[PDB]
């Protein structure tokens, strides 16, 4: 495992010196989108959480394509405010329906330490 606690205080320095393979051996869904909504990294324990195949959706539209259910004011609208404000912290529970059995998650989004890339952080609940 790297440990490395969902929700915690400098999460973004942690994370800015994994790649790909590290990323795999968090406890919770890590997932890196550009400004516009494109998947930069997707780890294994998302995967395990949504049944999406990492390598596949790298590249893709995160709210057009992958995940319309988070197309809303109350997942998309909060990060499409946090990237034209330039800031971005905030944890919220949701539920992921699309092509899936319905399972409620802990989503925590924050703007990454380099400049035009954000997470989305995902654990069970
Ligand atoms: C709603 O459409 C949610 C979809 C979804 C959430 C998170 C993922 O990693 C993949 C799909």
């Amino acid at each position: 495992m790297e440990h490395v606690a969902f929700g915690s205080e400098d999460i973004e320095n942690t994370l800015a010196k994994m790649d790909d393979g590290q990323l795999d051996g968090l406890a919770f869904g890590a997932i890196q989108l550009d400004g516009d909504g494109n998947i930069l990294q997707y780890n294994a324990a998302e995967g395990d959480i949504t049944g999406r195949d990492p390598k596949q959706v790298i590249g893709k539209n995160f709210f057009k394509d992958v995940a319309p259910c988070t197309d809303s004011p109350e997942f998309y609208g909060k990060f499409k405010e946090g990237v034209a404000s330039g800031n971005l912290n905030t944890m919220f529970e949701y539920t992921f329906d699309y092509q899936m059995t319905p399972t409620k998650v802990k989503v925590h989004m924050k703007k990454a330490l380099s400049g035009d890339s954000y997470w989305v952080f995902v654990k069970r609940v």
